[PDB]
């Protein structure tokens, strides 16, 4: 190829300083060393993650930084002792690695393998301790082992999806966060039962899926909790059978589903991060056999509580990571069912836009006014 | 029999205010009514459970009251359209009912049964919400629907385990709480495999039975952990293979753990009743799959808190109410199983004493060294 072995230069929106506009610059992008792959992100997501790290508000956060970890692309170049992979391959990057080997990959009980950890927890690459991003010769941050938010990034092997080319990469690139997320949290973590009563607090994207996956699951009863209104109506087509707005009755929201289902649902999945509404998620379930999913991701420090008699009665506390899917064993199966037409992709997305457009998707995204917004890389 | 359809008149410890000597005392005994069982309560032990009532600390405390809620006895008379139970029968009074056939009996995910609750909570019976206890025409609260204080007590047949009448009762009257209670949070709550890594926090009754059902489960290790270090030589009976002193080390005591078994345990269990303990069980939990069982039960209003990223990286919180275990179903089966020598019983008593000894048998409790006290109620 034209850039195989070379530094590339290509555009990428730069978090210089947080909570300032993100900045579109010319990057260098070093060759892949061993074990990496340096993929052509042709399209890319926004969440609200990219957004608590661009915030200021995580104690995790480097700048200046690469952001972006829901992607999909084409491989453009593999490292030394890279098999797995070859250029021209369609991938998806994944910010939960599976090096297959690990105690928690062979554990047969977990998807949070820990082999690159150490190394993109701190923006860098295993091999060398380094980040592959440039500019004047200073080095830029990596983020989740993704950096999406560049035209071209450089991730571990063991982080890469290798998935059907006839995909649409407009639309598979939600595949490395929000969707597999909510499904598996129902179909892997809760392992819920059909004829189950199902409370889902936050329909967005997360607690769509979630509903999704609870539908599959054959939920008698599908709740869905929201402080938005509007945002009821959307959730129908998702699986959604009832609805409740908290700020609509004066009583904790569990007493409300506690009313509602003869004693509280079979699983409850909190879709926020919210501290609070996790502990009314775990209470609104049933006495005996009730189990809360935490999918929403608190911000860094905050507590979860409740009284202890609450699990000594029968109800079960839990979360999930990625809904409990394996990168790059299942997220290539999760293509093929979305292929075959078994599950929901396209509905996530509420707006596409371009690279030079970050900032407004971001300012949309503030708004909570969409779902998922997929970004055009090379226009 | 001489007493069938009669006022029984027997002796009773009575409690006649909190944190007050019980008094041995002459009670009226009504006959048992519809869906009721008269006990002759042969041998009783004592707990925790008994002490936190008399104390005046538990805001459910009803006074004056017939305590007690671990014995064995023989079933004087029956009310109308009793059938599973008949005079004559050893059996165990339990505090937790099962009537085979509510939401909870059925559902198969939970053995508490809330068919009697209402009427025990409230220190009655539930035919007449009244209670069969008085002195002077005036009634005397039961206790956990069991008031097994008393030479005689009544209780619903829905909370009679019927036994082996060959079962010696001054050593089964232990498998209607503690013992149950830490054999089931391993078999029935927790479902320990074979190979697992095992922390228990307190070595008191529970937490040594905790220990044997995790022997019994075969466990590869299994980590006590207590104040105080003379309980530990006692443990080593019991399948703890290591300790830990929490006050001989600076460092959080989940920390200890961690570093003692490569990222946490499988499985912990906390048999204290303290919710800052309840917090380092959890969180000396294995990333991915530690599990921690809560058995302790804590003061009322008393919270758990921990960070919910515990959850998401895949620690389960959870309780057990009598270790899973159905009353009238499974408690039989523990008295085989003790019968087979499958399971100790014997073990757990410390000392034997009689009914008039009650007090001394208390504040050996408080001394806090001794397991398990039983008193002959017919001496
Ligand atoms: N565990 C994982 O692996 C993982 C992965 C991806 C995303 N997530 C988490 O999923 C969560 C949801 O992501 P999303 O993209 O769907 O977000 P979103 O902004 O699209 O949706 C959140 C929803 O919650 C609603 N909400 C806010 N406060 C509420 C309250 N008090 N009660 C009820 N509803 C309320 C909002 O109206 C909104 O509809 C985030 O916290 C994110 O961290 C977790
Ligand atoms: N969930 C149920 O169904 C159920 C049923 C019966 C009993 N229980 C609970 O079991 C618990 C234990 O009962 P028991 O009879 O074994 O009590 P116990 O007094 O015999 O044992 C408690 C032990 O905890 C130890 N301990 C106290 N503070 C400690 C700390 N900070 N760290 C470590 N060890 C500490 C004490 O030294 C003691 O050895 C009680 O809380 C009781 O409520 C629960
Ligand atoms: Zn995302
Ligand atoms: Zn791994
Ligand atoms: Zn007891
Ligand atoms: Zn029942």
């Amino acid at each position: 190829s034209a850039t195989q072995g070379q530094v590339i230069t290509c555009k990428a929106a730069v978090a210089w300083e947080p909570n300032k506009p993100l900045v579109i610059e010319d990057v260098q992008v070093a060759p892949p060393q061993a074990g990496e792959v340096r993929v052509k992100v042709l399209y890319t997501a926004l969440c609200h993650t990219d957004a608590y790290t661009w915030s200021g508000k995580d104690p995790e956060g480097l700048f200046p930084c690469v952001l972006g970890h829901e992607a999909a692309g084409i491989v453009e170049s593999v490292g030394e002792g890279v098999t797995e992979v070859q250029p021209g391959d369609h991938v998806i990057p994944c910010y939960q690695a599976e090096c297959r080997e690990c105690k928690f990959c062979k554990s047969g009980k977990t998807n949070l393998c820990g082999k690159v950890r150490a190394a993109t927890g701190v923006g860098v690459m295993m091999n060398d301790r380094k980040s592959r991003f440039s500019i004047n010769g200073k080095p830029i941050y990596h983020f989740m082992g993704t950096s999406t938010f560049s035209q071209y990034t450089v991730v571990h092997d063991v982080s890469v999806a290798k998935i059907d080319p006839v995909a649409p990469l407009e639309k598979v690139c939600l595949l490395g966060c929000g969707v597999p997320t909510g499904l598996g949290a129902v179909w892997n973590t809760a392992k819920v039962e059909p004829g189950s009563i199902v409370a889902v607090f936050g329909l967005g994207t997360v607690g769509l899926a979630v509903a999704e996956g609870a539908k599959a699951a054959g939920a008698s009863r599908i709740i869905g909790i929201d402080i938005d209104s509007k945002k009821f109506d959307r959730a129908k087509n998702f699986g959604v059978t009832e609805f409740i707005n908290p700020k609509e009755h004066e009583q904790p929201i569990q007493q409300v589903i506690v009313d509602l289902t003869d004693g509280g649902v079979d699983y409850s999945f909190e879709c926020i991060g919210n501290v609070s509404v996790m502990r009314s998620a775990l209470e609104c379930c049933h006495k005996g056999w009730g189990t809360s999913v935490i999918v929403g991701v608190a911000a860094s420090g905050q507590e979860i509580s409740t009284r202890p008699f609450q699990l000594v009665t029968g109800r079960v506390w839990k979360g999930t990571a990625f809904g409990g899917f394996k990168s790059r064993s299942q997220v290539p199966s999760l293509v093929d069912k979305y292929l075959k037409k078994e599950i929901k992709v396209d509905e996530y997305i509420t707006h596409n836009m371009t690279l030079a457009d970050i900032n407004k998707a971001f300012d949309l995204m503030h708004d909570g006014d969409c779902l998922r917004v997929v970004l055009d890389m090379f226009v």
